[PDB]
């Protein structure tokens, strides 16, 4: 269903450039950094036009394209001119936000420099400008058009102060992409800032009076995360940080960017800027939307298979911040692809991208038919399984609700010869010697057992919440009381199960051994043959509980990661190690394991062991 045009057509389209009170048509070598946006109903493309190469330091107008018959056709116009001063002259990574019929556009804007900004000794060359587009629409004589009144840019250089906490400020750039307007009415840029030591790191810079003025939040992320670029959920700014070599770091603010916490339990350090994580990273465009009655939020970046620069392979992915979901390649077989814009408008899905060969970049304008197919699939899915959940009358006439607040990946009825299959269609866990029954599946054998991926999962890892804070529930019972301390559920360190963060296993004397860390592990309980136990493990602030059919057992409560450091932990290992090279057998079989970002509290917890019976997915297929 997907098509594109080629929208900024490289070493072709022209626009009008602007010189000394003249205007003639010039081709343009280049385009990148898509922006796009909408206006009152008016489809607006913004970018850079590299006129004469796509090298960095070298002549580069602000373009504007506008449509308003959802892009089948536009206008061209350009929006920004540096300032002439010489060849290099240059306005940079535009960066826009839309209130009202007004573009606010934030720029760099350098005259002679021949060097990369964050190179700079000082602020010599440099300048920050906002310049403001007013959209006007008209409907004379029965045709829709617009047109765009672009004023003249002013410098914010008077609002960026000498110091900050620590260090001596040098320049700084708004992220590029699109930014956004609080809901208080704020105008919010996320920025990437250099200070005299030559760090790059990211900050929030605002206006509380329509551009009027501008205001620095206190807080900042961490040095190295450049191009940063934000939206608002439930309250707070997500700030989704580029880091070169480095998986992007992703932060959380409640209060203008005063204050910044590391999103450790949802988004930070899923995304990798290629398969070994150790390339250059990208621009992404990341935006809040509602679709289909849901809340949620679109992100781009390219996979770079190929290293470097190149970036072949845009992605986009959808999360409600707390499930991830690929939805594939946007762009096409291998071609080079790097910076992207999503915009969703009146239930249509588009994407401004770059194409670029032989370092020669143009703008594609897709309409993503069939990736919107896609999200609509997977969200009604989310819903759906929430609902599931959501209306079961619990047990004590009924009893508090199952929480689906958090709530990750769960397995249970749907399965297949190898793969255990997640209802929030997210991330299947594989399987061996499994033998499928009710909402679950029963294992035997030495190997046996489901893997349930983390860092395994490779360049995204959706999961990496864990590391912070987690839940993994179970129902569970066994079939044959075993020779050795045998697995039956757990959180692994390494590759064989044999390092384990938190975990429960069983031994010949029908106890259970509930494994904290690397703590010499204590048996404890009683367990028989044959019976169904609901089995939780907790983890938070670095200390494991493990809960058997609802109360904690001996010892629960511990540490299992030193203070300092913070694990990586490998898979969630569920029913057998799923190990062929590990000597155990566990003769057991798991239904509906739950996967939560948080831990759990007393009556959540007594909630789900209660009601055991019913969470499990054979009918409500």
């Amino acid at each position: 269903g997907s098509s594109r045009v080629e929208l900024f057509k490289r070493q072709s389209s022209k626009v009008p450039f602007e010189k000394d009170g003249k205007v003639t048509e010039r081709v343009v070598h280049s385009f990148r950094l898509p922006a796009l946006v909408n206006v009152d109903g008016v489809m607006v493309a913004i970018a850079d036009a590299r006129y004469e190469t796509s090298f960095d330091n070298s002549l580069i107008d602000t373009v504007a394209k506008y449509s308003v018959d959802d892009g089948e056709t536009w206008e061209t116009q350009i929006a920004i001119k540096n300032s002439r001063a010489s060849s290099v002259s240059r306005v940079v990574d535009p960066t826009v936000i839309v209130k009202g019929n007004k573009l606010y556009v934030l720029v760099g804007s350098y005259n002679s420099s021949r060097s990369y900004w964050t190179s700079h000794g000082d602020a010599r060359d440099w300048d920050i400008l906002l310049a403001v587009g007013e959209v006007t629409k008209s409907t004379a004589g029965g045709k829709i058009t617009a047109s765009i009144k672009w004023g003249s840019p002013v410098s914010l250089k008077e609002f960026f102060p000498a110091e900050m906490e620590g260090m001596h400020t040098n320049q700084f750039l708004g992220g590029a992409g699109v930014a956004i307007v609080a809901s208080n009415g704020n105008l919010v840029y996320p920025v990437q800032v250099t200070n005299k030591k030559k760090q790059v790191f990211s900050k929030i810079f605002y206006s509380e009076d329509e551009g009027k003025t501008w205001k620095f939040g206190k807080g900042r992320s961490a040095f190295g995360c450049s191009e940063p670029v934000a939206l608002e959920w439930e309250g707070k700014l997500i700030i989704n940080t580029r880091v070169d070599y480095r998986r992007r770091l992703v932060y959380e603010s409640s209060d203008m960017g005063n204050t910044w916490l590391e999103a450790v339990g949802t988004l930070s350090r899923v995304w990798g800027p290629s398969p070994k994580s150790n390339q250059p990273g990208s621009q992404s465009s990341f935006t809040a939307v509602t679709i289909e009655g849901m809340r949620v939020m679109l992100f781009t970046h390219p996979l770079n298979f190929k290293g470097r620069w190149l970036r072949d392979r845009l992605n986009l992915w959808l999360t409600d911040n707390q499930r991830i979901y690929n939805v594939g390649q946007v762009s096409i077989g291998d071609e080079n692809s790097a910076y992207s814009s999503v915009l969703y408008k009146d239930d249509k899905l588009y994407c401004l991208h770059e194409i670029n060969s032989n370092e020669v970049y143009s703008l594609v304008f897709a309409r993503l038919v069939g990736e919107l197919r896609i999200i609509k699939s997977v969200l009604q899915s989310w819903k759906n399984w929430d609902s599931h959940l959501s209306s079961i009358c619990t047990p004590a006439g009924c009893g508090p609700a199952v929480t689906t607040v958090g709530l990750v990946g769960f397995l249970s009825h749907s399965a297949t010869k190898t793969e255990w299959e997640d209802a929030y269609r997210c991330v299947n866990a594989s399987t061996a010697n499994a033998e499928r029954v009710p909402n679950g599946l029963k294992f035997a054998g030495v190997g046996g057992g489901a893997l349930w991926p983390v860092s395994q999962q490779g360049q995204n890892q959706r999961y990496h919440f864990a590391n912070h804070a987690f839940t993994l529930v179970a129902s569970v019972t066994i079939h044959e009381v075993p020779k050795g301390a045998s697995p039956l559920l757990g959180a692994s360190l390494d590759s064989s199960g044999g390092k384990k963060l938190l975990g429960l296993s069983y031994d010949k004397r029908h106890q259970w051994q509930p494994i904290y860390g690397s703590t010499p592990v204590t048996p404890t309980g009683s367990w028989e043959m044959g019976k169904r136990y609901h089995v939780v493990l907790t983890m938070a602030n670095k200390i494991g509980s493990v809960y058997i059919d609802g109360e904690p057992l001996e010892g629960s409560g511990q540490t299992v990661v030193p203070d300092e450091r913070t694990p990586d932990i490998s898979h969630f290992y569920v029913g057998g190690y799923k190990r062929s090279g590990m000597p155990t057998d566990s003769r057991v079989t798991v239904n509906n394991v739950l996967l939560y970002n948080r831990q759990l509290n007393a009556e959540e917890i007594r909630t789900l062991f209660l009601s055991q019976d019913l969470i499990g997915t054979e009918a409500h297929m």
